């Protein structure tokens, strides 16, 4: 049939540019957020969402922009978590529930960030939820093979969506974190 | 003039072996964890722990041993979040409101484990819980300076032994007596991250 | 005007999958190598090839393969510091003296490998370079901007049994493929937002 | 009976104060470097120094580089410090290896600079980037004799040689890199 693409996040931001950049005639490409009804955090959510789909190619996952910000002695820890509860667990519970769909070939490409590795003050909670994720991503990398499973780390939105095409592309590429953050790290 | 110390797990393993090498005529040495009616994931618990305490000179959590092996697809999700409860946010926590009480040329030395790079199936909560620890123990070691702050990283072999609790302690004692050391994780793990 | 592509080694291997990729009507590849005349390990032959080719767009590296394979106790010291002269310094000669020809855009993609983070015995000397080559490729990204600078990282890439070996150690379950790993080459030259990465296309070997 | 130790580089900086925490009247200290007439970089310079030292315990290699951008620096001047930081280290442990009694450990120094991005640096990164991994593969070899670097950043040679006696005495330390920088790797 067509190739299925699934993207979490992807109504608006990198995820929408990323949608739009999948778009063909031989392609199907699902959005889903907050928007549409999804609450990526909560599980029963996120277990109905993939019933509905049913058998698909690629995942994506971008959804998680907030986190509270400031020192880990002032920053509020009920706001970490659920920070935490929406990027991470988010992709945790994405990949538990979506995975038995995956069709041969099949794909999935989280999102970090370079807050993983570059030390900002300010930054525990996004820094911490990045670095569970790539550890997370490589884990399952492990588990899910053949199945293909890679993250994104950005620092144009057209260039970071390049990253997710490239992730989706190379057959070769298991296990990775591909940085795109424009020198942000160096 | 006594130099004080807090170990928050100390009651048993690593941090006990810990406390009783810290043990000496100069230092206090106190130790809490759930035995000790100290509960780290639970943020009204450590606060007020804290209070009773004092002004401290070095904090150092091993607390957290217990987590959910399995695939990310079996695991789940409840009890993977409840052991983040405990080894990690316990040590945001331990340091949020430990950080204040301590004196100027302390430091605060978390644990982490090889499972943050060692990259093992059935794993992925110690393995992102430890990847959490390290990455907030730099952010920390940058936010609290002149207080240093490092992270320990435990392993279960090249060395053709397993690791004895006081190796494990001996990485801390490094951590806590080095004062040029700030930000870093230090691995004593037999080898077992050559793979 | 047209692109121009200069692919050091890319009369083999990688880089002449690379090369026949790239090729096309609204583009020029130069590509050199030993065969074509070029020592890059030899810095007055560097030089000498740039100023044959003068400005261009693009430069890659994917030259010198060969390094003393065993236990850094037995290696002769002499062929890992010849192994070292091409792969490695090579690829410093030819950023060194490829730079200034660089166009506005241009970029410079090097060639390290897995074993600069997979730890392998007897294979120090490779460990060594792809270590250095990465390290160097990140201090050249800052010294070189806005000229990107990056580096791919493959794992084993296409007796029979050895490949069967591998296929089932590797997540991926198969041996790269040398277009697999020249579309991440593509994917830095294209991407105008990255510098300063090294980019991983192992079929998961480093996962263990 | 006693414990031996070999510090190469052992005559000044941190060498010279490990070497200094080191003697005891239960050890041996064999300090070497330049001064002393070791040339590192010379292989059979470096094979009859450990000839004349015979049999130890723990080999501790803390033995310049042209600054400059990659375009600027001379390649023979950057080969010349390759010379003498990273194959000095090299040669030492292959020809310090055998000596090497039960339980003993290799200990390198690499830096910072192989992980924080500085420019102008390139040839200390590279060098500190090739001994950092050098390491690893040692120790993966060489098992059950332990080998470890010590990354020190830009601070007192009392707290880095501190490092040296730590993956000298722990014996569950094996191809880990200990960053003492003062938390100049944070940036």
């Amino acid at each position: 049939d067509k190739t299925v693409y699934v993207v979490l996040g992807g109504t608006s931001g990198i995820g929408a540019e990323l949608a739009k950049q999948l778009e063909s005639e031989h392609t199907i490409v699902h959005v889903a957020s907050r928007q549409t009804g999804l609450d990526i955090s909560d599980e029963k959510s996120v277990y109905h969402y993939f019933e509905t789909i049913g058998a698909f190619d690629h995942l994506i996952v971008t959804a998680g922009s907030y986190a509270p910000a400031g020192k880990v002695v002032d920053v509020e820890v009920t706001q970490a978590k659920y920070a935490f509860d929406t990027k991470f667990w988010g992709a945790v519970l994405a990949a538990k529930h979506g995975a038995r769909y995956l069709k041969q070939g099949g794909s999935i490409t989280l999102t970090s960030g370079m807050l993983s590795r570059k030390v900002v003050a300010n930054t525990y909670v996004k820094a911490a939820i990045n670095a569970a994720i790539e550890a997370t991503t490589k884990v399952l990398a492990k588990e899910l093979a053949p199945i293909r499973v890679n993250a994104i780390s950005p620092g144009e939105a057209s260039d970071i969506a390049m990253a997710y095409l490239f992730a989706i592309q190379n057959s070769y590429m298991t296990g990775t974190v591909i940085d795109v953050d424009g020198g942000a790290l160096l």
